[PDB]
């Protein structure tokens, strides 16, 4: 039988950055379409895009240092050291999907070391030599690292694109992973609001962002622990949408009804002009009620 | 309601002490006699213990407000969500690192929106006299130019030998002195019957590590989350598990998972036990067994 985790939201992780869920929101300016590559899963537990099983794989890069044509970077592998297969995903599993910004990362050797001198503060820019789908990304801070040094890079913070094309970091934008004719076809597909007054629910987490469009806020379509739960359970999808209640376990009140679609995103009907689920407490738990049709009309949520 | 473990291959799961993928399983002659890790601590019926979080995203992070005191700067600690740290809950805030006797090199950033990376600080947390997480205070180098009462989240980057020189290596089997401290997860012992504790090993950036980059934990983080989610009553002295081969789906070895959240096997004479098993296998619950249930040896 289908289920969602019986765990309070505020103890769960964002599925795009390894940070606790701070709030829920709907978006008028950004909620018309998203194509996040992390936090992408079916309700029957098929991982999509670059989505990992574990939050510990999120926003990490692994590869071997190259020096070519006056530029330094990584020949990418998977985080476990196994080869990156370009037909399988648009980048290695857990590769960050924060588009059009600088990635300030800490890179360390994948072999035992004696001193912190082998630890490098690197900057990954999304410019001409950013080609994760082809298995190569440029990086500043690698000039003094020997060719073929195997390393793991962990995302610390992001800042506006070094080239000046965007004055802020927009956490709604995904990377351009490659430049081929069939490039958009290799991605986890776009997510649209489905109709019937429904808006996509975004789970917001704080991440270290210099000059963020929404300050520290990063949106995702499902908590990481929900991803893991679906992969674990492999529950057959038996309807067009899973009706959920958001319960307050402390007050024993039903706070709102929600719809979770086979494509792994959640909707609510925001009350009139409204912030919808943004005013709800963040320590509630989702519970599966039943399978419903796509046209099942939800009770409005919020003020 | 019925007891289960995740149907997830080990190599996709996280260490419960450091946010890194599981690389191997092992037993330990030198360190397997007693461990008291404070992270990765959970009952099979889903009670979190020590500083153990629900989410891997909470692991090895500290949150607090900068204070400046004569010759020493540090954090007044809170929980990672900004809510107050209660000593009646845990021996330190949830997700507090449990790598004892070593320097913590951490990246600290403001919890309020900022414009540039000049507010990002590289800090060093030493485990000396002013390291008092149970009292809700730690000292840190690298905070002299941060305004008092700046709220910050610090994330563990790497660890190195203690600044005071009392140890030449980082020993990942040693926990901090938190205090005495209320809510220390209790010691774990091998229970007899030829059984050795199974450690799930992950690499973390460690300068001069006793075992290089390798950090042991007693259970994968996703197992912790699964037990908290399921809240299955414990109906026996131990849960018999099979470790299944990924290609044949067949039994490679039997394990006992105890109510206290740790797992054991009987290593073959040779002695590497589960270390030679493939790391992309899955554990499956078989049945509840008695404490004296004698396991078939595992390994070469």
């Amino acid at each position: 039988p289908f289920s969602v985790p019986n765990l309070p939201l505020n103890t769960l992780s964002n599925s795009r950055v390894p940070s606790l869920i701070r709030s829920m929101m709907v978006s008028r300016d950004h909620g018309q379409m998203v194509q996040f590559q992390n936090g992408r899963v079916t309700l029957d537990g098929q991982l999509q895009g670059t989505t990992p099983t574990s939050a510990s794989q999120l926003c990490k890069i692994r590869g071997s240092v190259f020096h070519a044509n006056g530029g330094n970077g990584y020949n990418l592998t998977e985080l476990d050291g196994s080869p990156y297969h370009a037909f399988e995903s648009p980048a290695p599993i857990g590769f960050p999907d924060l588009g059009e910004c600088d990635w300030h990362m800490e890179a360390s050797p994948t072999t035992q070391f004696d001193t912190g001198d082998v630890i490098k503060q690197i900057n990954v820019k999304q410019e001409a030599a950013f080609a994760p789908h082809l298995g190569t990304i440029q990086a500043d801070g690698l000039s003094d690292v020997s060719v073929n040094t195997n390393m793991i890079a962990k995302l610390g913070w992001v800042s506006p694109a070094s080239d000046g094309h965007r004055g802020n970091v927009d956490p709604w934008v995904i990377p351009r992973y490659g430049s081929t004719l069939t490039e958009a076809a290799q991605l986890a597909p776009p997510i649209y609001p489905p109709g019937f007054g429904e808006a996509i629910v975004f789970f917001m987490s704080d991440f270290p962002i210099a000059h963020g469009a929404n300050g520290l806020s990063v949106p995702c379509t499902i908590p990481q622990e929900f991803v893991t739960h679906f992969v674990n359970e492999q529950a057959p999808t038996r309807g067009e949408a899973a009706l959920l209640h958001y319960l307050d376990p402390d007050t024993h009140r039903n706070l709102g009804e929600f719809k979770l679609y086979p494509e792994g995103f959640m909707t609510c009907v925001p009350n009139s002009s409204g912030t919808g689920p943004q005013t709800l407490p963040i320590n509630g738990v989702f519970v599966f009620v039943s399978w419903v049709s796509r046209f099942y009309q939800l009770k409005p949520v919020g003020t």
